[PDB]
């Protein structure tokens, strides 16, 4: 029941061995999902399901870099529903986020952002009740 748009401070940045976890419900209809891994104005790391572009479900991944988005990275495995919980994991590792949803193994996007320790914030969005966010090393 956290207010969204959430705003999660990850102090010092991202490091290997970081894992970020949240937990919500997708919306009743929801249209969209965001998380945005920040390093200032800058957008190392935006995961976004989109639940109708085109009447398709897609989740689009992409880096914000002085205001203007790159090539995008897709992928047609959905594991959302509207109306049912989820959780989300995003592991750092030395070369990629690697994410897994509901305990499956989703998706990796290579660091386009090499300052890890300087993407600082977690921003999460869009059509979902919050349950909660947070990190831990393992
Ligand atoms: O690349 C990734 C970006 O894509 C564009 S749309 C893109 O536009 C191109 C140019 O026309 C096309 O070339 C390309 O096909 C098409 O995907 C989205 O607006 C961006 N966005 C989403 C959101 C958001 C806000 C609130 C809640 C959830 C959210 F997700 N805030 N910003 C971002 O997701």
């Amino acid at each position: 029941p956290l207010i969204v748009p959430y705003n999660l401070p990850l102090p010092g940045g991202v490091v290997p061995r970081m894992l970020i976890t949240i937990l919500g419900t997708v919306k009743p209809n929801a249209n969209r999902i965001a998380l945005d891994f920040q390093r200032g104005n800058d957008v190392a790391f935006h995961f976004n399901p989109r639940f109708n572009e085109n009447n398709r479900r897609v989740i689009v991944c992409n880096t914000k870099l002085d205001n203007n988005w790159g090539r995008e990275e897709r992928q047609s495995v959905f594991p959302f529903e509207s109306g049912k919980p989820f959780k989300i994991q995003v592991l750092v590792e030395p070369d990629h986020f690697k994410v897994a949803v509901n305990d499956a193994h989703l998706l990796q996007y290579n660091h386009r952002v090499k300052k890890l320790n300087e993407i600082s914030k977690l921003g999460i969005s869009g059509d979902i009740d919050l349950t909660s966010a947070s990190y831990t090393m393992i």
